[PDB]
């Protein structure tokens, strides 16, 4: 996969969010961009463009610092999903895959920490019903679902119980 | 009451078109004989009326096709399981149309092989949506889908699973 840059959120590229016509059962979503890669930043922007009125895009670095780069978190309400956007890469110390440098266990811990910090600062009280993992690298179908089922358990271990889907960015 | 016996006598599904998807086709699996469930299944197929197949299946694993052409299925496939979620009086033993999560997984794995003996599609589904026509709690929904994932994944059938309510 591509080289991993997930440091120093303030420096990150921002892609223009373009609304496109081309009706979801969620009322809002947080699109969580997890590395500073142009393909990844574009896929995050495109997801928000598909639902421009109720999408918030957050970039978050390995230190846990985040920036809202699109949308209004105050407006978030109802049934929410999260879409995580990153590159899945093979690991050399296991047969597990890593999403933007995170293992499923590390990702769940990071996301639980992010949720309380983000609900803290933004002063909103809501939790995702569903989490989508949107991989911009083409890793195999098995390792995709393997990561997802690992992630479900790890999310559960961390106090957030969610449906999870894994797919490839179009 | 639960009516999941004798699929030949079930109310049938009439699908009105309605207005893509990342799935190239789907099987809507109707799990009980009930007007609300039957209407929900028809509603689902109405959203993709040219690539959706509706199947009804009883408590014996016998089934029938009531909408669409199975032989035209291929590509990335979704299954949507439609029924009424009911409480067993054991907290996270919620049952969908009489089936616990384990029994649902066994049933669906048995249906796929049985279905392929006649249609010969053998296309593993990428995704399974459980569509509950009764209001079931958020935690029970997730717990149900979680057990279902585990049974499916243990049996070699690794899929994404989501659990929701239908409109009614
Ligand atoms: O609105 P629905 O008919 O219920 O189908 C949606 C929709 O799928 P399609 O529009 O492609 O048919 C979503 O697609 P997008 O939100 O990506 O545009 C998909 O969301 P995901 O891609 O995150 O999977 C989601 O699937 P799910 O929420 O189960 O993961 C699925 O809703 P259901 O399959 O649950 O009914
Ligand atoms: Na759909």
């Amino acid at each position: 996969g591509s080289i991993l840059h997930n440091q120093n959120v303030n420096d990150w590229e921002r892609v223009v969010v373009t609304p496109t016509a081309d009706e979801s059962r969620f009322d809002g979503q947080i699109i969580v961009q997890m590395e500073n890669d142009d393909v990844v930043a574009k896929a995050a922007a495109n997801l928000a463009g598909k639902h421009p009125e109720s999408s918030v895009v957050v970039q978050i670095d390995s230190d846990g610092n985040y920036r809202v780069v699109y949308g209004d978190p105050s407006k978030l309400d109802g049934k929410l999903r999260w879409q995580l956007v990153g590159h899945g890469r093979d690991d050399s110390e296991s047969n597990n895959t890593r999403l933007s440098g995170y293992s499923a266990d590390e990702l769940a811990v990071k996301l639980a920490k992010f949720q309380q910090s983000f609900n803290q600062a933004e002063n909103i009280n809501n939790k995702p019903d569903h989490i989508s993992i949107v991989g911009c690298s083409l890793v195999s179908d098995d390792k995709q679902k393997g990561f997802g089922h690992q992630f479900i358990n790890a999310m559960d271990a961390n106090g957030l119980r969610v449906d999870v889907s894994v797919r490839s960015s179009e």
